[PDB]
């Protein structure tokens, strides 16, 4: 997931 970051569009409604 490091070569693939899309947590600039991922809300913390869903666990990490």
């Amino acid at each position: 997931d490091a070569e693939f970051r899309h947590d600039s569009g991922y809300e913390v409604h869903h666990q990490k």
